[PDB]
């Protein structure tokens, strides 16, 4: 694998969303991933329903929190809509997939990266945008404005993001905060530590979608 990864750059990262006040990072988590394996298997860049996860994925709790690897394993199950057939409301509603017609994409799976593991996690952002947990509440994080993060962060993990892309020194993070936050709401966070969690626990719990 290079020793730098850029999903921005192959087109296969939509702009930066912002999950507001809900709990629905998990989603937008699995959402930036399946728009991430759509184009790099299709050649297409589409949006798509961070919503529909939050109202459908009967394993999560809605804007009280969820679980990356359950939205994905619902796209696959299933499907997902475009996000302008199901657009982003901040709040659970009902499960309107049904409603909608058609789904616009389906996976084949969900894998999981080796968690604790920096180069299994790298291997995964070389081949796919991957979801990615972390502790995200210190300050330092919230606050973060750019540069490569190195904390100070626990390993109290519970944030969902999406791991882009990479360097010698970083990993890149698409957050769900909008496009002020971080480098026009991205992240890097620094690798390399030796630190087997990662940096704010970044290689606890990584998932990516599969599509054959
Ligand atoms: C993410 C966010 O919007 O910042 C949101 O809080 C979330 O999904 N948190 C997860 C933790 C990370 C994804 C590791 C979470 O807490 N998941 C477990 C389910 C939520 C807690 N349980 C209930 N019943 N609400």
């Amino acid at each position: 694998i290079p020793e730098y990864v850029d999903w921005r750059q192959k087109g296969a990262v939509t702009p930066v969303k912002n999950q507001g006040s809900c709990g629905s990072c998990w989603a937008f988590s699995a959402v930036v991933t399946i728009e991430g394996i759509i184009k790099i298997r299709t050649g297409n860049l589409n949006e798509y329903s961070e919503q529909e996860l939050l109202d459908c994925d009967r394993r999560s709790y809605g804007c009280n929190g969820g679980y990356p690897w359950s939205a994905l394993q619902l796209v696959a199950q299933y499907g997902i809509h475009y996000r302008n057939t199901y657009p982003y409301e901040g709040v659970q509603r009902y499960c309107r997939s049904r409603e909608k017609g058609p789904y616009a994409a389906k996976t084949d799976g969900v894998r999981q990266v080796q968690p604790y593991n920096e180069g299994a996690l790298l291997y995964s952002i070389a081949n796919q945008p991957v979801s990615v947990v972390l502790e995200a509440a210190g300050k330092d994080f919230q606050l973060y404005r750019g540069g490569i993060f190195v904390g100070p962060c626990g390993n109290k993990v519970d944030h969902a993001v999406a791991a882009v892309g990479y360097g010698p020194n970083y990993i890149l993070i698409k957050n769900s905060w909008g496009t002020g936050w971080g480098e026009n709401g991205y992240i890097r966070i620094k690798r390399g530590t030796g630190n087997s969690y990662g940096v704010c626990g970044l290689y606890t719990s990584s998932f990516y979608p599969v599509k054959n």
